[PDB]
């Protein structure tokens, strides 16, 4: 897989964000994770965590996996990086997301994110508390 440029347009919530990719605005849904909705427990925290991470970054990158690049809603499906740190992993490591929606053929970072979930779960963080 390879990283590609993008710039923040607007944070949306824990696992969706509006980015400019190849010069076009797109809503991106983070692969392999599920954050609570804003109205749910930990949803406000998930939203703030992603928003801070992507807004503070000097450099946003998108990384598509090997399979479908957009979902049935027109959202791009990617790993998003903020100054080289993967937002998908960082949410899971903090117990602000669950590993979820693992579909074969877009699951390259599955095991990395499960390792992070296991550690958030150990530490009883947030969703695991
Ligand atoms: C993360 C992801 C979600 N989706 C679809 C599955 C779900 O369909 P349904 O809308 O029918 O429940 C929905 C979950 O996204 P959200 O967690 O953002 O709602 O997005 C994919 O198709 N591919 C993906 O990789
Ligand atoms: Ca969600």
């Amino acid at each position: 897989l390879h990283k590609e440029p993008a710039t923040l347009i607007k944070a949306i919530d824990g696992d969706t964000e509006k980015l400019m990719y190849k010069g076009q605005p797109m809503t991106f849904r983070l692969l392999l994770v599920d954050t609570p909705e804003f109205n749910e427990k930990y949803g406000p925290e998930a939203s703030a965590f992603t928003k801070k991470m992507v807004e503070n970054a000097k450099k946003i990158e998108v990384e598509f996996d090997k399979g479908q690049r957009t979902d049935k809603y027109g959202r791009g499906l990617a790993y998003i990086y903020a100054d080289g740190k993967m937002v998908n992993e960082a949410l899971v490591r903090q117990g602000l997301a669950k590993v979820a929606y693992v579909y074969k053929g877009n699951n390259t970072h599955e095991q990395l994110l499960r390792k992070a979930e296991a550690q958030a779960k150990k530490e009883k963080l947030n969703i695991w508390s």
